[PDB]
């Protein structure tokens, strides 16, 4: 062996790896805890946790707190924000399990690329699409089915009184994780 998974935060590291392990568990255990805010907005509730949900209009302590998340997420893994609406999982331990960050495009034009291993489909833009940035879950707790809990709430709640569709639903181009979570959907 010689190297490791922290029991706590996940990584794997071991030179300088453990120097960045340190500097990333920092950055971790700080973003996971969760206090527990007044009026959170809570889409589901769950035996293991429970889904609120941030938009941009939110006090000020709830939206750095989804940036301070959000900052953890992409050095974990290595745009427009007025429009964004980010989804956050919180264990019983109140700590942030799942983070889901999506944005509302008002000028999405509907578009077939060849891709052998760009053709027009419409002369207006589809009414509304949501446009998922970041999909992302504590490696400790996934294959839990809790992004799909995301999605479930994302399609629910991301417009009042409309359940999203396949075709109104895009997301940005994925990692070997995110596209193991697609085929989930496609079929
Ligand atoms: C930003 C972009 O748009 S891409 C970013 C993608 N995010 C990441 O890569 C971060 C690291 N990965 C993760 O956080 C998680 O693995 C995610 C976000 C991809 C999904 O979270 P999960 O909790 O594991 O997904 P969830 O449990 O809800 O459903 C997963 C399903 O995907 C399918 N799947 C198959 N193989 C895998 C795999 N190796 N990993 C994940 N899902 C898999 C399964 O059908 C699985 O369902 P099952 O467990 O009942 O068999
Ligand atoms: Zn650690």
């Amino acid at each position: 062996f010689g190297a490791v998974s922290c029991n706590v935060c996940g990584m794997l590291y071991t030179p300088e790896d453990e120097t960045q392990h340190l500097l990333f568990h920092n950055q971790f255990i700080s973003a996971v805890k969760y206090v527990g805010w007044k009026k959170e907005r809570i889409l589901a509730e769950y035996p293991d946790g429970r889904i609120i949900m941030v938009l941009p209009e939110d006090p000020k302590y709830a939206l750095k707190k989804v940036d301070e998340i959000r900052e953890m997420v992409d050095n974990d893994l290595g745009m427009c924000y007025s429009r964004t609406k980010t989804l956050l999982f919180i264990s019983n331990d109140k700590k942030v399990v799942g983070c889901l960050i999506a944005e509302h495009i008002q000028w999405g034009y509907r578009v077939i690329e060849e891709k052998l291993p760009a053709w027009c489909c419409s002369t207006l833009p589809e009414p509304a699409i949501c446009g998922i940035s970041r999909i992302w879950v504590f490696s400790m707790m996934r294959r839990k089915k809790i992004a799909s809990r995301m999605i479930e709430c994302l399609r629910s709640n991301f417009i009042y009184g409309s359940y999203l569709s396949k075709e109104e639903i895009a997301f940005s181009d994925p990692t070997p994780d995110g596209k193991l979570f697609a085929t989930q959907y496609c079929g």
